[PDB]
């Protein structure tokens, strides 16, 4: 292996840059990173400048780690505040403390001295995520395979370039002139990157992206998969890639990682109970997680010999990213927005549109229609409060379909506040179908929220919220109807517990059904919102329907236009996707017309050349 | 697979009439073929096969079981007894694709007999089916070398037809339908045409040309996922014989392609001529050689000629029909019928929508067309060219005169104008020297009279005493005269020897008879560059023999297409040419149209 020889060259380079007294054992490419192993980690914990002075002269991302838990936990517990938990990752120990300042750098220095492990102290989450813990245990149980997969991915990233050609192009494999099954191929002569691989949203659930075409098969030709955010319509078929023999990395933000596992296991579990087609088994979710490499916002990451990736805040859901790809030594820069919201919301900061360079933007277009404004945050809230207030005060209960992550959380923040300020009546807000576990995960990723929510996490711990995922518990809400609010899955009524709630509450006109975001073509929710009163399960709906389209987590028409208009630098092309046909085409020609930027709607199975 | 062929056999045997038997059933290329020891019975009742074909939706030919076929040498002797000595048979060729023997006779009626009597007696005795043809005036050495090569390789040939055949008749496997076109070269440029037409079941490559311009080594983007692995390619279609459309077809074989190449019969012959010449000249001049001659052989073993108007299943869901393009001998417009009427797309290749000295106008009538992919060489708003009659008078008046030309294309139309001019006395007289395979190319025209228009057909000009071929001792000997010489845009060949020596005397003229592409020496000169060689030598442009539709003609072609297409796409022109023509069709004719870009894929359905 002539890659060993570039790692030796790197070892020796490093060794003559190191200060006296500091040694390393080995140097390895592990995923995106160059990793230095050391028998003296304390020395790197004390002087953070070595890694600075090292990365500097090497022009790359470098981590150090200890040369290779139950005795560590015990040695730490003597040496060290009210510690909730520990997690031994990279030779780090995460410590959860109610008072984190008391554990931190004199004392952190003394702790590393005695135990070697590097302490990362974190404030004890108000809520326990059972998913975060299961993933951590699963990663420990699979450390050997994981290290080996990182080595393989690493060496492939640092293979040498072999074409004397330069070009860049994007092929669409789903998510064009439709909402659903987003999946795109960015390719160069050296590299093929897959952005997203979603499930369909609409009439037919089985429909996948066009994965069987020469541009994607054989899957081993794929350098990486990027997941822009955790929504099923963007990650849901990533495990199918593995089923079909993909063996590279999946890159996403840390919260995406956690949500993706949650939503995936739930997808296939619900699919079994409801009796639909099950695209992959749970073993493929495990395989996807073993190949997942999280990256934080703003962390520039070599994912291929000629491609650097940087994630930025998208403002859509927890961990949602805008994906910037820097190709070559400044050959081209392309941004895939994923789903985004160019506006500060209760949970997140606005989508980012400042980049060192951007020649091409591929943007979503969900509210892309000329018509498609959505009410201001403040007005949407008052509207929700009034619909819910009125429903309760007259003895009805308010069913609000939602996704586990996305529309549910913003709705909860509004409700808790409203009840707290005596603006909706004190009444139980039931939460069904993984909403609550999804919310727990937010607590574990404070850095992915905006400043105000960060300081607050406390809304989500209100007495009002009552979770339910027991089926036995569901029936008690049903058998004793009693004025309340129900957030329940799934967000477009194509299935899930919201259908049980609906099957039983749709008859009394006193009740209300609250749509808080768009409902896509072909969905049950969409069909209801069009004033169909006969819904197949066949039972007739007399219940009030209100639409308070303020919590979708997407940029409205104005915001889509402002995002591109105010982008720095200004891009030379934009392409549109993730909207119904008219939405993509309307937004595209609007941007050409108003902003004079050449823009056009993508079509599934077309390939466009960027350079 | 044998088992599905038995199921066909046993099936056909159930419906054959009493007395009629078959031995074997094979897919050979696009056809299902029934072998029989009693061919006479199929010659008498044509209703047997014609019905079976229409029943199974597929072309069917019957052929004699080899066990009832005489050897060629005994067939030659049996024919020579049976036929009158003054029939004067020049040659024989025993086609192994069809169990037919082509007999070339000076007097063809004598070999056929009174009402076919003698042709009947010959088949009776030799099994082979005689197709008699009038002996071509010029002798094509290429045509003869190809025929001999096919005989020497009969076993591999039959086996390649079997393999290609079984692949064509594989069953469909997708529940999806779509069509799309990927461009791999020839977009916003002249040169290295190569397009991929694809469906969920099929991938078809149309053309695979060499570059024309500054850099000769430049190929189409053949190394991308849509083309590798090359076994995924069902078929290669070669629209016409020009190097900028077929010249790298043998590179495909070098890189492991093993399916068919489909083109017209004259294209086949011209392609082999021009390819062997390409690599031979590249050796002598000292440029990069992309493949060896062995790859031209391999290509020819895989070539399957189709005549115009022959509807041909090339894939489980694609039927192909060639039609006259009007550009050069054998040039085709390619119509692809996808599915059971899912979509129809025409690739025009290079074409000319006007009757010329040699050819009829490009065809633009089809049963259906939803998409047209058209050339755009003279696509600029500016790019009219003079009338045939006016072009001729101009050439006559201008006309030592060096005229760069391609082996096939510009050279032949020029030759017809010159011989006539000299004969009538428009230019008094001169030896018209012909260098670099022009003459051999012209011989090939004589072998394909059906691919010419009516008037030239009746005429076969080319045997005038004036024309003097030359291909190194002759070169050196070259006194007032005319020189047609290769290559047509001055990127190399003997015309550079002629030029290296005649460029100094201002007395001499350099005649450009067709466009010169970006990056060529001819283009540089044609722009009035005088430098390196000092270039005081008259330059005249008589742009009337390119063999392409001018701007008016391009527009007329689409404007009168029946049916009207829903989209057109443009290619094969310099950037401004492709974009200009596109938006001109959108504006004038209201048909959505746009120029293609290399490496983009467009979805048709
Ligand atoms: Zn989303
Ligand atoms: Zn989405
Ligand atoms: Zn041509
Ligand atoms: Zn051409």
């Amino acid at each position: 292996m002539p890659i060993e020889d570039v790692l030796l060259d790197l070892k020796h380079k490093i060794e003559k840059n190191l200060p006296a007294g500091v040694t390393i054992t080995d140097v390895e490419f592990e995923g995106p990173q160059l990793v230095l192993y050391t028998e003296e980690p304390r020395k790197f914990a004390d002087d953070g400048n070595i890694i600075r002075n090292l990365a500097k002269e090497l022009r790359t991302r470098i981590a150090m780690r200890p040369d290779p838990p139950e005795d560590s936990i015990s040695i730490i517990e003597e040496v060290v505040s009210v510690i909730s938990s520990y997690y031994f990752d990279s030779g780090e120990v995460i410590i959860e403390a109610e008072k984190p300042g008391l554990v931190i750098g004199a004392t952190l220095r003394e702790i590393t001295k005695q135990i070697g492990w590097i302490p990362k102290v974190v404030r004890t989450p108000p809520i326990k995520s059972r998913t975060v813990k299961n993933i951590r245990e699963f990663m420990r149980n699979n450390l050997k395979e994981r290290k080996e997969i990182l080595k393989t991915v690493g060496r492939k990233i640092h293979r040498e370039c072999t074409s004397k050609d330069q070009w860049v192009r994007v092929t669409a494999l789903g998510g064009c002139k439709e909402v659903g099954r987003s999946c795109f191929l960015l390719s160069t002569p050296e590299s093929r990157i897959l952005i997203d691989c979603g499930v369909n949203v609409g009439s037919d659930e089985n429909m996948t992206p066009y994965l069987y075409v020469p541009e994607v098969f054989p899957l081993n030709q794929i350098d990486a998969v990027i997941v822009t955010h955790a929504h099923l319509d963007h990650q849901g078929l990533v495990p199918l890639l593995f089923k079909y023999g993909y063996e590279g990395p999946v890159y996403c933000t840390p919260p995406t990682r956690d949500l993706m596992v949650l939503l995936q296991l739930d997808y296939i579990d619900v699919a079994a109970k409801e009796g639909k087609k099950i695209p992959y088994e749970s073993g493929m979710v495990a395989k996807t997680l073993k190949h997942t490499i999280p990256l934080d916002y703003e962390e520039v990451t070599d994912i291929a010999p000629d491609i650097k990736l940087t994630f930025h805040n998208a403002g859509h859901i927890l961990g949602s990213a805008i994906s910037h790809f820097h190709i070559g030594d400044g050959l081209h820069n392309v941004v895939f927005t994923g789903d985004y919201k160019y506006e500060k919301t209760r949970l997140f900061d606005p989508a980012v549109n400042k980049f060192p360079r951007v020649e091409t933007v591929i943007s979503e277009a969900t509210y892309g229609n000329a018509n498609a404004f959505q009410p201001a945050l403040k007005d949407a809230e008052k509207h929700l409060q009034m619909v819910v207030k009125n429903t309760i005060e007259r003895g009805g209960i308010a069913v609000i379909p939602a996704f586990a992550v996305g529309r549910s959380q913003e709705v909860m923040i509004v409700l808790e506040e409203s009840i707290r300020k005596g603006l909706i009546p004190e009444v139980p807000v039931y939460l069904d179908g993984m909403i609550w576990e999804a919310t727990a995960i937010h607590a574990t990723h404070p850095e992915y929220l905006n400043n105000d929510l960060r300081k607050l996490i406390n809304p989500f711990l209100s007495e009002c919220f009552k979770p339910v995922d027991s089926h036995e518990a569901r029936q008690k809400i049903i058998q004793n109807p009693q004025p309340c609010v129900i957030l329940a899955t799934s967000g477009m009524m194509n299935g899930g517990p919201v259908m049980e709630y609906f099957k039983a509450f749709a008859e009394d006109p006193r009740n209300t059904l609250v749509f808080v975001g768009y409902q896509a073509d072909g969905t049950i929710g969409r069909r209801i919102q069009k004033g169909w009163k006969e819904i197949p399960m066949m039972l007739k709906m007399n219940m009030e329907v209100q639409v308070v389209d303020g919590f979708s987590g997407h940029s409205d028409r104005r915001q889509l236009m402002e995002y591109v208009k105010r982008m720095q630098p200004r891009p030379e092309r934009v392409f549109t996707e993730h909207g119904d046909e008219k939405a993509c085409v309307d937004l595209a020609s609007s941007v050409y017309k108003k902003l004079k930027i050449e823009t056009r709607a993508l079509t599934n199975l077309e390939t466009v050349r960027l350079l």
